[PDB]
């Protein structure tokens, strides 16, 4: 069980987010079609950290919150209409947004579906 971000209440979307589709989403950045993150405040779509053991992306999620701060990212592919996985960047934890379908509802997603 995750905790409730920090974040989740207040967190500010951008004006003119893209429509996301519920599949066949890229890296903005490189080749990778798994292991993609949803910026909750931009839409943007990126691939997830490199581990220490080497398995997982190629750290393009977590450098665009190093240049932006936005905190939240949603794993895509997560989504249910029972949740998500969230990550907090600034928290560096998975958390619980109670407002997750507001904020995926921004993108065009309706996790009910
Ligand atoms: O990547 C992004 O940009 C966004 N997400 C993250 O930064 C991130 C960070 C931590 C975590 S974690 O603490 O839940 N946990 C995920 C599983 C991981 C692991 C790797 C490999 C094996 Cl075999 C077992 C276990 C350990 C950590 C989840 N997501
Ligand atoms: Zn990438």
């Amino acid at each position: 069980v995750r905790q409730v971000s920090k974040h989740a209440f207040s967190l500010k979307q951008l004006d003119n987010p893209a429509r996301i589709p519920p599949c066949g989403w890229k890296c903005s950045k490189c080749d990778m079609r798994e292991n993609l993150w949803l910026n909750l405040t931009d839409g943007s779509i990126l691939c997830g950290r490199r581990y220490f053991d080497g398995s997982g992306g190629n750290n393009h999620a977590v450098e665009h919150y190093r240049e932006t701060g936005y905190p939240l990212a949603v794993k895509l592919g997560t989504i249910t209409p029972d949740g998500a996985d969230v990550y907090s960047y600034d928290e560096d934890d998975m958390v619980l947004d109670p407002s997750l379908a507001e904020h995926l509802s921004h993108f065009g997603i309706d996790m009910l579906k």
